[PDB]
DNA sequence: GCGTCC
DNA sequence: CGACGA
DNA sequence: TCGTCGGGGACGC
């Protein structure tokens, strides 16, 4: 079975995210456990935690269906030692809030060399940041998102994801989330079923589906190989609808959160139903 | 620099 | 993007 | 329901 949802708002409380997901009839959801544009946040209160867990129980969201996302400020491959340490600290905190919330997946972005260190070195830093985090927590898998390759951001080649995973000690708790907009922006074509085949055979060869732990289902406002990260609603961007029907019909994408991060939340319920109906 | 996006 | 502010 | 912060790294002016 497929779990199909959106990144919903956690304004006014994490439980609100589960409630908003149920309102759009999602069978999966993503959320930020704290604001993603700020370094600090108050510790989770027992009430926040219990309210969240109660909401997930009420609406039948198990941890296998929820894909929290970390902060935009964390750079796990930072070339500067103090900034790298702050990010590593922030990332452990994020993993710990997952532990507290009963969440078992944490989606994050690889990291960026800021043209101060080599790609090789940066990828190894990221792999080490992940080892550090897995060392201080239990039961939460580090899910690496592919990227569009904007600026000095790594993760735009599947080989990057493979190289980070090769550096992770406990491979039982690392995985990947593929974002279709980002893949398309990085040069992986999805505009026809045949191109989808090609792109996911490449993924299979380089990373392998055993590490696939989530998807972000985004059309692209940016163009093919542009290396620009700009989402669009399904069917309205440069990828088009065929890729999404193709993914819904392929059983390799079952049992993982499939998350819309499309740009018009007013149509997520309709995007979710359209995806469901493509199966 | 801006407004905007992720 | 979520908290907050009046 | 509106403007603001926040403050990392970008994009397209
Ligand atoms: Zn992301
Ligand atoms: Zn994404
Ligand atoms: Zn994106």
């Amino acid at each position: 079975m497929k779990y199909i949802g959106a990144h919903v708002s956690a304004a006014g409380g994490l439980a609100n995210a589960a409630i908003r997901a149920a309102e759009i009839d999602a069978t999966a959801f993503a959320l930020f456990t704290k604001n993603q544009r700020q370094w600090r946040a108050a510790p989770l209160t027992t009430q926040t935690i219990d309210e969240f867990k109660a909401a997930c129980e009420k609406y039948h969201y198990t941890s296998a269906q929820i894909l929290p996302h970390d902060s935009y400020l964390i750079n796990l491959g930072h070339p500067v030692t103090e900034a790298l340490e702050k990010s590593r600290d922030a990332f452990i905190d994020e993993m710990q809030r997952c532990e507290q919330l009963g969440l078992s997946l944490l989606n994050f972005h690889p990291g960026s060399h800021l043209m101060q260190i080599s790609e090789e070195d940066c990828l190894a830093r990221i792999a080490e940041s992940i080892n550090i985090a897995l060392d201080k927590t239990q039961g939460v898998t580090a899910v690496i998102e592919n990227t569009a390759g904007q600026g000095s951001n790594l993760g735009f080649k599947f080989e990057h994801l493979a190289a980070i995973i090769d550096g992770v000690e406990d491979k039982s708790r690392v995985g990947v989330c593929i974002d279709t907009c980002h893949a398309f922006a990085a040069g992986y074509d999805l505009r026809t079923p045949a191109e989808c085949e090609k792109t996911f055979a490449d993924f299979a060869r380089t990373v392998g589906f055993k590490y696939l732990r989530g998807m972000h289902l985004n059309d692209a406002k940016s163009t093919f190989g542009s290396r620009v990260d700009r989402h669009h609603s399904l069917g309205e961007g440069n990828i088009g609808h065929d890729a999404f029907r193709w993914i819904m019909q392929d059983d390799r994408f079952d049992g993982i959160p499939l998350i819309l991060e499309t740009i018009n939340p007013d149509i997520w319920a309709e995007e979710i139903a359209w995806l469901k109906a493509q199966q």
